[PDB]
């Protein structure tokens, strides 16, 4: 069901969180080789998450579930903000700009934190 597909998507999201918090430790420790690998892993987790979220939204639309569609439109919009910040973080790492990397890191944590009450609302609406 769309609800079990949302539980898979949620698990993928939490994996990226787990990996994101590990990457943050490695960055603070200056282990740049680890950071590079974690950033590649996060790219693959987000790209997967985003595809799943689109399939949930499209299914909610086909089912006529107007409340779930509303919430998923808002949630996917916030997802694209996090993805843009993530991409900027990756660029800062390539460029050797630790000041920007720290800044983006904190921004992505706040964007992710804000979007959590909505994430729980979607689970209940599907
Ligand atoms: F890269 C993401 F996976 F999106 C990512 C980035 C940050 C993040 O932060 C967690 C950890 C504390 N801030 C809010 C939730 N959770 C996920």
């Amino acid at each position: 069901s769309v609800k079990s597909e949302y539980a898979e998507a949620a698990a993928v999201g939490q994996e990226a969180v787990a990996v994101f918090n590990t990457m943050k430790a490695a960055f603070q420790n200056g282990d740049k080789e680890a950071v590079a690998q974690y950033l590649a892993r996060l790219a693959s987790l987000y790209t997967r998450h985003e595809e799943l979220l689109n399939r949930i939204l499209e299914k909610a639309r086909r089912e006529g579930n107007k409340e779930a569609v509303t919430l998923m439109n808002e949630f996917t919009a916030t997802f694209q903000t996090g993805k843009s910040i993530f991409n900027a973080m990756v660029a800062a790492f390539k460029n050797g700009d630790d000041d920007s990397f720290e800044s983006y890191l904190q921004a992505l944590e706040k964007v992710t934190a804000k979007g959590e009450t909505l994430a729980d609302q979607i689970a209940k609406a599907l």
